[PDB]
């Protein structure tokens, strides 16, 4: 199995560049930078990390197609591809409606913007001169002057809907599902396969990626308490497909959403339960977080990206990941 | 007088942070990196710049409000200021319309968009949870997490026409003029002043930068053939008023345009002669470049930028400009 392992860039950069780095000596493959307006710049924070790291491949996780012009995001990847000596994924997925209301981003056609935006940042880092006349990219004439140094540079796509998971089966190179239980994955494997059916591909062209919320301890309850505020969170946003397939308590769902609109936040953490906690995190001792990872292997993931919180504390937990989780899921 | 140095990030990202180094070493105040979607991305090798060097200010130059959301550049510049320890500089401009419908970029309203960019970003920079209702620019509700070192960091314009000169007055920090010789000061300037009366604020609050083409070496004659291939390129984009503001041979000019069109070079490079050498390059010994900028310092320029060749070979220039030129022009 591969572990990630997936940071906002909301620190100083040094100290991101310090858990990658550990993260890296710890048997990490995957590192995951999140994209967004109101933090350091992905491309920069990666920049910094790669200089200081040597083999955990990076990427943003995710970008999207709006914030910048698709041709800017192929040539920072093949920035970073260059820099890194070869170890830059692309994760991109749709964004989301709340920044781009913020941003004045019409959030026009998701689906098929990010298959177009993924096929012409493909042609562009291919070295390729683009014309592409989409039904929303509309490339003409296009062409980097910056090689990246893979020959493919991975696309990975953020994919939570039906056509979305369909679509990454056609074209990604991974899918990155925002999910911690299997009973997600086994809904969701199905639609990639699908996808990938439609273009040929086999599914070991295509690594299914859980963006899970972890939290690892040697001591099980403070796991789970370094869980709750981020569970709060994802149960409050989840759609109600994923609640109804969690059999997740509706009731307390709405005292937490209602309490994340009050701006309060202990109200809305003491109505996170063991239910919640089991279907949107990956939580406690190594040997809870191994079996549970065990499980989504069993599914069809074939990457883990730990998520915060990581643990209660990130750099005790990314060593005791390394020393007791990645060595346990060695195929 | 304030020299400033700028590059293409086309080269491998060490490569140029050698020549900043190298420029920082020889008492360059300002690091000028263009950002165009073809080469390497302008942030990250800012990244990198920043950290191999300590004092030099360096920003882009210029960045547009168009292949990035402004709330992702205010971010960017939020992100370099804090690696850099405050050396953060936002050269910002139009970007150019062979750019934008390459990528399928409308390019509305040039003026307006720039002036209620550089307002937003302003804005995000302080700290502001932003509302901007502008003609173009529409904001609801960004903020940054990140934040600046620098209390306010500088705007520098890039500025050519009329309303864009009198926009940089009201509005910018620094006016980034693509123009060598002090005719097109003694007509650009005025301009700016209009803008800054417009608002109340003083010249002295504006770093008037000529964004120039430069090439010094110890031979006069080898700088000349190293300044002609760029001067080339500026002559056959220049507007017809800068051709007539310096006498340039009509004739001349479309031939070289004809030569660029046709893919083919030495024959452009052919027609290039001394007179449009004298308007759009400061070529030369070091003698002849200091009388050179002296003359624009003379005419209000408060800050010369080294733009390419910058010399024949340019680590030698860098030196030369270092040793010989920037010393000669302490006020």
């Amino acid at each position: 199995m591969k572990f990630g392992i997936q940071f906002v860039p909301n620190e100083p950069i040094q100290k991101l560049c310090y858990y990658v780095k550990l993260a890296e000596d710890n048997g990490f493959e995957y590192c995951w930078i999140t994209d967004h307006y109101n933090n350091r710049n992905v491309y920069m924070a990666l920049t910094a990390i790669a200089m200081n790291t040597n083999k955990i491949k990076l990427g943003p996780g995710v970008t999207n197609p709006y914030v910048r012009s698709p041709a800017i995001t192929a040539s920072a990847i093949a920035t970073l591809d260059e820099l890194s000596g070869g170890r830059a994924v692309l994760g991109i997925g749709p964004g989301d409606k709340a920044t781009f209301d913020a941003l004045g981003i019409e959030w026009v056609k998701p689906v098929t913007t990010l298959k177009e935006s993924i096929e012409v940042i493909r042609k562009l880092l291919a070295g390729e001169r683009v014309s592409y006349e989409g039904k929303v990219v509309k490339i003409a004439g296009a062409a980097l002057a910056v090689k990246p140094i893979q020959k493919a540079v991975p696309v990975y796509m953020g994919a939570q809907g039906p056509k979305m998971l369909e679509t990454a089966g056609m074209i990604a190179d991974g899918v990155l599902i925002n999910a911690s239980n299997p009973k997600d994955f086994e809904a969701a494997i199905p639609l990639i396969k699908k996808g990938a059916e439609a273009a040929g591909r086999s599914m070991d062209e295509i690594d299914v990626a859980a963006y899970a919320c972890m939290s690892v301890d040697k001591n099980a309850d403070k796991a789970k308490q370094a869980a709750v505020p981020v569970v709060a969170f994802i149960a409050a946003g989840s759609p109600p497909v994923v609640l109804e397939r969690h059999g997740i308590d509706m009731e307390k769902v709405e005292a937490i959403r209602n309490a994340l609109k009050s701006g309060n936040f202990p109200e809305a953490f003491k109505n996170v339960d063991d239910t919640m906690l089991e279907a949107f995190s990956i939580y406690g001792t190594p040997e809870d977080v191994v079996e549970k990872c065990k499980k989504l292997a069993e599914m069809g993931v074939t990457q883990i990206v730990a998520g915060s919180p990581i643990g209660p504390n990130k750099e005790t937990a990314i060593k005791l990941i390394g020393k007791k989780v990645i060595p346990a899921l060695k195929e």
